[PDB]
């Protein structure tokens, strides 16, 4: 959990920004092999402790979880800034991996939202709420493997609740927002359905930035009139079939994560089986 700074390498270029801190590449000198990683660090001229507060409740979120399809948190260090370090996912965010390969497969962009799903269903199995789910924030390992990143909104539900009730309304990425969450600030597994529903239809545009054009309140005036984004060219119909039942309008109707991963799945197989034939 807390790291020696004499171990971390640190390179000066910046990979980018996410809600909170800077990412840059690095090395990590581990028990035996030596690990390349993803360094979240702080540009806090100020010296202002909301900063590394933020930073810090990150940590304490990536520390609860351990999946395959989540972005590990190795540790993190004090030394110039408070660090965030984590493993690295080398080819990058999946919206602007798929912008530059269109030559991707729609079988392909099917295992990756599969894997998202399969990494949100142990998110919602754990009782932790994302709330920053995009193409943005899927970071790729390869073609073949994605993992859910950005936990800097995310937040552990109370035992006895099965929603976050937000206090501040902030700089919110509403267009990935169901409209339980704008309507009544709640936040819950079934918000996060809702982004992944987004996160779908930003996938099989190729990475397509989401309802074009269009301000954050005409958005929600399309919602409430119950029109959805239409389906991306080439993309299954049973894709834009389940991208619709995210976007469900009634929280309570709206599929969980575990309806979810198992519809992906099922068509996973099904193209595995017309790819084979
Ligand atoms: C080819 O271009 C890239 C290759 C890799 C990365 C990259 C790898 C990586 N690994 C672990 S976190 C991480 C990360 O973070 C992002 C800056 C945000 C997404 N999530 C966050 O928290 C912040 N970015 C980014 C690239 O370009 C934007």
């Amino acid at each position: 959990v807390y790291l020696d700074r004499k171990l971390l390498t640190l390179e000066d270029k910046e990979l980018g920004s996410g809600n909170f801190g800077t990412v840059k590449k690095g090395y990590y000198q581990m028990k035996k092999v030596v690990k390349t990683v993803a360094v979240k660090i702080l540009k806090n001229e100020a010296n202002d402790p909301a900063l590394k507060d933020e930073l810090l409740a990150e940590a304490n979120v990536m520390q609860q979880l351990d999946n395959p399809y989540i972005v590990r948190m190795i540790g993190i260090c004090e030394a110039e800034s408070w660090m965030l370090v984590m493993e690295m996912a080398e080819l990058g965010p999946l919206n602007k991996y798929l912008q530059q390969n269109r030559h991707v497969t729609d079988k392909n962009i099917i295992e990756l939202v599969h894997q998202v799903s399969m990494g949100m269903k142990y998110l919602e199995e754990s009782n932790f709420v994302h709330r920053d789910l995009a193409a943005r924030n899927v970071l790729l390992v390869t073609q073949h493997y994605a993992k859910i990143s950005d936990f800097g909104l995310s937040k552990a539900l109370r035992a006895d609740e099965n929603y976050y009730k937000a206090q501040t309304h902030g700089k919110w990425p509403v267009k990935w927002y169901a409209p339980e969450c704008i309507n009544y600030y709640k936040f819950s597994s079934k918000s996060d359905v809702w982004s992944f529903g987004v996160l779908m239809w930003e996938a099989f545009s190729y990475g397509q930035k989401p309802y074009r054009g269009m301000k954050g309140s005409e958005v929600t005036a399309m919602l409430e009139k119950g029109e959805r984004m239409g389906c991306p060219a080439g993309c299954p119909r049973e894709m834009y079939d389940l991208m619709n039942l995210c976007w469900t309008y009634d929280v309570e109707n709206r599929p969980g994560f575990a309806a979810v991963e198992l519809r992906l799945r099922n068509y996973y197989y099904d193209v595995v089986n017309h790819h084979h034939h």
